């Protein structure tokens, strides 16, 4: 079907983010590939402006849910692939409990044969000595569920979830995520019933890379519709 046929193989990915958090500006480029048949992503991100002024884990969710594995019985409800190749706009607010928030606007679409995620991120109201700008968050990542609902009015979807970032003192920082996705163009989309994505993410470093960077391996599987 439309869009999902573009994901049967391994697809190259490009990620590009312009960020400004509390006035601290940065840019990040990423490259890698996705194999939606297995829900599999492999990505490497490089901060092209120097040192990243926020913890890498805080950007994971912002840096391509069209690569989720939708089981065959759920494929009528895979919005993200259905919008391709024209794509979708993905907007989020990420509210760090007792700290500031990120607002992200992204366009996810094909440019030629490459799946691109172009993002602008703005962060406001952060504590300069908080867990984010104080770099108190551990370089690790928990497994989470992403809860998806249809947005009939906008012909798209919403999602809600709460990321839990381990802090170096053995506590956890909550990062509430509010998400809205809108298809690009007048084409057909598959609006889903309520369901979720089960997401596991592993963060590492490239031993040969001297720039500030993050390697991400992620598995995402849709679930919650069966009966
Ligand atoms: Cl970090
Ligand atoms: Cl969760």
């Amino acid at each position: 079907s439309k869009g999902e046929e573009l994901f049967t193989g391994v697809v190259p990915i490009l990620v590009e983010l312009d960020g400004d958090v509390n006035g601290h500006k940065f840019s990040v480029s990423g490259e890698g590939e996705g194999d939606a048949t297995y829900g599999k992503l492999t990505l490497k991100f490089i901060c092209t402006t120097g040192k990243l002024p926020v913890p890498w884990p805080t950007l994971v969710t912002t840096f391509v849910q069209c690569f989720s594995r939708y089981p065959d019985h759920m494929k009528r409800h895979d919005f993200f692939k259905s919008a391709m190749p024209e794509g979708y706009v993905q907007e989020r607010t990420i509210s760090f409990k007792d700290d500031g928030n990120y607002k992200t606007r992204a366009e996810v679409k094909f440019e030629g044969d490459t799946l691109v995620n172009r993002i602008e991120l703005k962060g406001i109201d952060f504590k300069e000595d908080g867990n984010i700008l104080g770099h108190k968050l551990e370089y690790n990542y928990n497994s989470h569920n992403v809860y998806i609902t249809a947005d009939k009015q906008k012909n798209g979807i919403k999602a809600n979830f709460k990321i839990r970032h381990n802090i170096e003192d053995g506590s956890v920082q909550l990062a509430d995520h509010y998400q809205q996705n809108t298809p690009i163009g007048d084409g057909p989309v598959l609006l889903p019933d309520n369901h979720y994505l089960s997401v596991q993410s592993a963060l590492s470093k490239d031993p040969n890379e001297k720039r500030d960077h993050m390697v991400l391996l992620q598995f995402v599987t849709a679930a919650g519709i069966t009966h």
